[PDB]
């Protein structure tokens, strides 16, 4: 029910944003800024957590600059497992409970993705929302695809043919 | 596999639940008819057996529900195992979590591959559609729209009709 | 974003490529070669694990016999376990370790696959993936994408109208 995107507006002047879900370690949390281009954030000069679920910016980040979103996504790292089991611990409850919770979190994570990619039309049709379809592969064993350079290459076929 | 519709049929009770669910408020079933609507629990479904549930009414198509559906949904913020120090670590809660995260995962596949999904030729399924915006391709492989295609062999396919 | 499926140009005669993401099982990495048509390969008959994170495929599998990628992937059964805990078992750290990263592992695959259908890349431009769209498609509006067929009508009639 919660999401994990929260894509905000910068509007100008506002330094403060708030995050919805939760987090196991502050670099699970990744702020981007959105506009002409995404760019990634960094710590103690772009964030700073004043308060759990609080993201504080440094510079005001007005549409100006050239944003108008912010984004605020969880990513927890896979590779860097929070509890790694060895051989003479004693096996406290919590490193299941943590290690359970991150996988939780991953899996959440990639659910929340999913509704990130490619839209389909309110009328069942797929919709790009004004983007472009890149290096998909122009072969055409079946009846349909759509690449750009057969497309080229037909077409100066056919336009010869015209000119014939 | 987690998602499955079944037509209403006329008047019918039961009907099959293939996928497994660790709680019953997991299973989440919708009159997908005019308009997608949830139904409560022991008031419109009574499950019954493990991998069936029951509806009390008939809910025909002439009621204006034509479909139901028996998504699964299981939930992320409350975890069916929680582990504490003072018990007896029994395996079965081991196992339990692991199987509720690997469903979430499967959730996550089958919800991503409802729309646009691979082929079994490993190939995109656009399932008889057509991607009605599409911006503007100006690479080798990108997709073109119909206004660039309008602005080429279009010309040629009016230039050669006379 | 994606780290455990990674595509690598084959360029002719090469045969090592690296394996970033990390596999719990040689069964869980499959390689396939993209050309005309994706080919899988085997164990011992088509390719080896020369060592750990590398494989050295046994011929050269160049452009020249219509495959230009590899793209090796990962894939952990979700329905086998490679770890399962019993009632009078002795809980070896290496057994929970196993389990947690085979579950971390296959959210991994999720998010992998939520993101492997067209979606924004790093470019911000929906990506196939080198993929083909292949099961029907129309176009209708100016704006729409178009299928091959309807441009093979375009330029068929063409044709046999001027060879009248």
């Amino acid at each position: 029910v919660i999401k994990t995107v929260l894509t905000y507006q910068l509007d100008g002047s506002n330094r403060d944003f708030n995050i919805p879900f939760e987090y196991l370690a502050r670099k699970f949390v990744v702020v981007t800024l959105i506009g002409v281009d995404r760019k990634v954030l960094t710590i103690n000069t772009d964030y700073r957590f004043a308060t759990r679920t609080t993201i504080s910016l440094t510079k005001a980040w007005g549409p100006a600059d050239g944003y108008t979103t912010i984004e605020l996504r969880r990513v927890t790292s896979t590779t860097d497992r929070l509890v790694d089991f060895t051989d003479g611990s004693i096996l406290r409850a919590y490193d299941l409970n943590v290690a359970q919770i991150q996988t939780m979190h991953v899996a959440e994570e990639a659910r929340d993705l999913t509704t990130d990619t490619i839209g389909v039309n309110n009328d069942g049709h797929l919709d790009a929302r004004g983007r472009r379809i890149v290096n998909l592969a122009n072969a055409v064993d079946d009846r349909d695809a759509v690449p750009f350079g057969q497309l080229k290459t037909m077409n100066q076929n056919s336009w010869q043919a015209r000119n014939e």
